[PDB]
């Protein structure tokens, strides 16, 4: 699954632009707020949103940025299933 970083749309997304996680940067680029995840119906229940989240966390982590998990997929599903990411959380 090729996920890319589209800075201009503030998202990490599949190459076809169809599935994405959108963020807003806060505190002068120090905090990435994950605000909305969307996977289209035909591609759901297969782990795609999880891979989108991993792309965003790895990005935040390599750049020394912390995360706000505003999006309910992130706080309610991804983090509980992946607690080793919780130190990234603002
Ligand atoms: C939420 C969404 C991105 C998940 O995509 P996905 O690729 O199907 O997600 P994954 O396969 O990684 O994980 C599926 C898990 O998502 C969880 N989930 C589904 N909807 C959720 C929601 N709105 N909030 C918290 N988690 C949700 C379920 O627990 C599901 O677990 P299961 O394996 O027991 O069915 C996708 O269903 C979607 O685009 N929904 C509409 C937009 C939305 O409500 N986004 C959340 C707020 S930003």
């Amino acid at each position: 699954p090729k996920i890319v970083w589209n800075e201009g749309k503030r998202r990490f997304e599949t190459e076809d632009h169809e599935a994405f996680i959108e963020y807003k940067m806060r505190n002068n680029g120090k905090v990435m707020d994950l605000v909305h995840t969307y996977v289209p119906s035909f591609k759901r229940g297969l782990g795609l949103a999880s891979h989108l989240c991993v792309a965003a966390f790895e990005h935040a982590s390599s750049h020394s940025i912390s995360i706000i998990p505003s999006c309910s997929y992130v706080s309610d599903t991804f983090l509980p299933r992946n607690p080793s990411w919780k130190p990234l959380i603002h």
